[PDB]
This record gives C-alpha cells, sequence and structure tokens, in this order.
C-alpha cells in the first residue's frame, strides 16, 4: 500500500512520532510519503494514497489551536480528496491541558464530516513521544491490520 503521512510539529515531537510511524510502515513493505504540513499544498494531496495519516500537536489553553503549519491544510482539507479515503490521526499533547490532543479531535471530526474512512482511533501522545515508542509502533501496527 502507499501511505502518505503529513505532520504539523512545533517542537519536533509530532515529527518524531511521524518518523516512528513511517519506519514501522516502511518495514512492513508499504511505500511511505512522510511530509511536513508546511511543505504541502492541500489540492488533491491525498490522491493516489491508500492510507493517509495526519499528525498534529495541540496548542491553546481554553481553545483548541492546531499546530501552526497544519492550519492551512486543515482549512483546505475539503480539497485533499478525503472522501472515501482510509485515514487515521495522531498527535502530541499534554494531559494537564483542558483539551488533551484536542487537535486530533478537531481533525478527526473534520475528516468524518468530509466522508473520510477513519480506520483506527486517534493516537494521543502525552509528553515526550520517545517515552511512548511502544504505543506509536503498536498503533502503526494496528493501522496496517485495519486497512
Ligand atoms: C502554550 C502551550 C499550549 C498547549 N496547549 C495544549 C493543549 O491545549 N492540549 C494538549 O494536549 N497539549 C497542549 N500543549 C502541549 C503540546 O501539544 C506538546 O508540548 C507537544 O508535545 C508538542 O508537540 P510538537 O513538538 O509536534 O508541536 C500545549 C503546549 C504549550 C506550550
Amino acid at each position: 500500500p502507499k501511505a502518505l503521512i503529513v505532520y504539523g510539529s512545533t517542537t519536533g515531537n509530532t515529527e518524531y512520532t511521524a518518523e516512528t510511524i513511517a519506519r514501522e510502515l516502511a518495514d512492513a513493505g508499504y511505500e511511505v510519503d512522510s511530509r511536513d504540513a508546511a511543505s504541502v499544498e492541500a489540492g488533491g494531496l491525498f490522491e493516489g494514497f491508500d492510507l493517509v495519516l495526519l499528525g498534529c500537536s495541540t496548542w491553546g489553553d481554553d481553545s483548541i489551536e492546531l499546530q501552526d503549519d497544519f492550519i492551512p491544510l486543515f482549512d483546505s482539507l475539503e480539497e485533499t480528496g478525503a472522501q472515501g479515503r482510509k485515514v487515521a490521526c495522531f498527535g502530541c499533547g499534554a494531559s494537564s491541558y483542558e483539551y488533551f490532543c484536542g487537535a486530533v479531535d478537531a481533525i478527526e471530526e473534520k475528516l468524518k464530516n468530509l466522508g473520510a474512512e477513519i480506520v483506527q482511533d486517534g493516537l494521543r501522545i502525552d509528553g515526550d513521544p520517545r517515552a511512548a515508542r511502544d504505543d506509536i509502533v503498536g498503533w502503526a501496527h494496528d493501522v496496517r491490520g485495519a486497512i
């Protein structure tokens, strides 16, 4: 299968997460395209992908704010070709915040609204993602099993 991974990461945690996931899928034989949301154009971005994994860190305090680089893609998510697309979301956050990984929640709801096929529940990482490598690898393993 061909998987596209697009991540928004301010301090590199969601980015580490996306590389962990990319490696897990590549090891299994998938063709993987892992791109920073900052370098992507939304227009037909998901076309030709069997699977699309969207990663985004959560910002804000009393409001969910999406990682800055992910914002333009989320704002134009309806142009990506998500309808019928197998997708899944992951992201880094902090459980002490009101909306822990609320960015995963917002993106998943938009994907749902665009007719995307959410193959697995979102991966929500609390704190340093390197300390949750087992969960990341496990979630990537489950997503492959799920498509
Ligand atoms: C000012 C500020 C606001 C934050 N807001 C949230 C939040 O609302 N929910 C959450 O789960 N984490 C929140 N975080 C935690 C970050 O999402 C977390 O540090 C994450 O690991 C950063 O991932 P990144 O390096 O891929 O951008 C916040 C962090 C800061 C510093």
